[PDB]
């Protein structure tokens, strides 16, 4: 998928293109650059291409003239000024690779340097995005929401749209696409980003006019949506394996930690093929499916005296089964009690109707118990309170104060009101509501992300142009078409799931990719909101 593509562009385009069978090389990097390759290609493949050690430019290093030195950097004044510094000899010579275009000014001061003397290679790969999953990308700019929507960064807003616009143009170019660009009409941001992307995509089209040609690739579309178009989805407690695990449990750097009969630290990425299989399933179908795949593997390899002897051999491939069997139980531990009670209240507020289908009569009566409960943590009370404010489509100033007070979450008053910075409606409307679906589901997972409706419509060529205009109408006349989706201000894990549900529904006709500046859990979303009315010099510039 995306990790295979990105991995190939690196291994073959950067490491293999410089390899000298007799010689070996140091690979030096800045933070953004090494987050990219680390996310797709493994150390074993890196070694196989002729690299002795990997380093980080930001840290002090030892001189090794004997070894030539590759650099893979983002073309920022920090990385370049740090590179120039290495020889003005910490190395004998060096092969440079910028992940994007190097601006005149930075290339000029580099020509007046001593480094220049021993520069052996100098290219630019144009590759600025993390392949998080097979079908989900990230631009590695968690500072993006803050730069676009905080008033203390009003002057950097436009620059942040230009940066993101470029990153999204190099995504298409990487996938050999020249897709029709579309965006949600009302918000100023979505339109501005869409036109920026076209202008920076037309650059790559001009250099390679054969981009996106074909009866199938000509039908590819890139949709741009703002967070405020569906501020409900990022708040909800999802009961699918992934969305549920990252939300309820503490999972950092994508690593799950628990104890066995001793200190296991598993990485939930795409080498773990069991994770790839379960990540999108309701919590209620996980238990069985794990045991269903066990009964296959264990008995497939298998008087049972000899089977006992061969247990150490299976133990490793067999632990990987116990891994997710346990993670599922853990999801269920955290779900019992308050949470299962919250979900009920949330789904009623999101759908606007109880399980029977009967419309909710008194939405206030529904939350009041949860809010005045001292045993429910603040962030949980806040998700319910925000869902209530969104259902009501705004709430009176005085009613908001009485709820914040009676709910006992006064210190977070800030983040609640900060939802108006994204375009959402808190006090006293630009939100899209998912169409109804007459399809059976579990009582606690009746909500479908807005973006799924949008994806299905884009695929079937029935997406309203009034709401989703094109920037350019397609000229009158992998191989299949792609639908690329970019949610501004973070993408929820239900929306990530929606991409896989729609892609599988078309049976391979369409590959639906979705991504954003960063990936969201309900908690990280509230933290992003909290920041929008603060001056924080720690947060990175665009
Ligand atoms: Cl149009």
């Amino acid at each position: 998928g995306l990790k295979a593509v990105v991995g190939e562009k690196i291994l073959s385009g950067v490491i293999r293109s410089v390899k000298k069978d007799g010689e070996w090389k140091v690979l030096i990097m800045d933070h953004p650059s090494m987050r990219i390759l680390s996310s797709c290609c493994k150390m074993s493949d890196i070694l196989a291409e002729g690299i002795t050690i990997v380093e980080d430019i930001n840290k002090r290093r030892e001189p090794i003239p004997s070894l030539e030195a590759i650099y893979l950097l983002s073309p920022t004044e920090k990385s370049v000024q740090a590179l120039i510094k290495d020889f003005q000899f910490t190395y004998k010579a060096a092969h440079i690779f910028f992940t994007d275009t190097c601006p005149e000014p930075l290339f000029s001061e580099l020509g007046r340097s001593r480094l220049a003397k021993v520069v052996k290679t100098l290219k630019e790969i144009h590759l600025a995005f993390l392949p998080y999953e097979a079908q989900v990308f990230s631009l590695d700019a968690p500072h993006s929401t803050y730069n676009l929507y905080c008033p203390f960064r009003a002057e950097e807003r436009t620059r942040q749209l230009e940066v993101l616009a470029q990153q999204i143009a190099t995504l298409c170019a990487t996938l050999q696409e020249y897709p029709a660009i579309r965006y949600r009409k009302g918000p100023e941001d979505t339109a501005q980003l869409a036109h920026a992307v076209l202008a920076k995509l037309n650059a790559f089209k001009a250099d390679t006019p054969s981009l996106g040609e074909g009866p199938e690739k000509t039908r590819s579309q890139l949709l741009i949506m703002d967070r405020a178009a569906d501020p409900v989805s990022p708040l909800l407690h999802e009961l699918t394996f992934q969305a549920m695990a990252y939300d309820l449990l503490d999972i950092e750097q994508d690593t799950y930690r628990y104890e066995t009969t001793r200190e296991k630290a598993v990485l939930l990425d795409e080498d773990d093929d069991l994770w790839v299989e379960l990540r999108h399933m309701h919590i209620a179908d996980v238990s069985k499916k794990v045991t269903e795949l066990l009964r296959t593997f264990c008995e497939s390899k298998r008087d049972l005296s000899q089977i006992l002897k061969k247990m150490p051999q299976y133990q490793k491939e067999l632990n990987k089964y116990s891994t997710h069997l346990h993670l599922a139980d853990d999801c269920m531990k955290h779900f019992k009690g308050s949470v299962e009670k919250l979900c009920s209240v949330e789904q009623d507020l999101a759908m606007g109707s109880d399980a029977e289908g009967e419309k909710i009569k008194d939405s206030m009566k529904l939350i009041v118990p949860v809010l005045l409960d001292a045993a429910v943590p603040a962030y949980d009370k806040i998700r319910v309170l925000l869902l209530y404010i969104l259902l009501r489509n705004g709430v009176s100033e005085e009613n908001l104060a009485k709820l914040i007070q009676h709910a006992n979450v006064q210190a977070h008053s800030s983040l609640i009101r900060n939802l108006e910075q994204l375009g959402g409606t808190v006090t006293n409307s630009s939100r899209l509501e998912p169409r109804e679906r007459m399809e059976p589901t579990y009582q606690l997972s009746r909500w479908t992300p807005v973006i799924k409706d949008v994806m299905e419509d884009a695929v079937e060529d029935r997406l309203d142009r009034n709401l989703w205009p094109f920037v350019s109408d397609p000229a009158p006349t992998r191989a299949g078409p792609r639908l690329i989706v970019y949610v501004m201000g973070g993408v929820a894990m239900s929306e990530m799931r929606a991409a896989y549900e729609v892609t599988r529904a078309t049976e391979g006709k369409w590959e639906v990719l979705i991504g954003s500046s960063h990936i969201l859990t309900p908690t990280r979303f509230l933290d992003d909101l909290k920041a929008l009315d603060k001056k924080l010099e720690d947060i990175a510039l665009p």
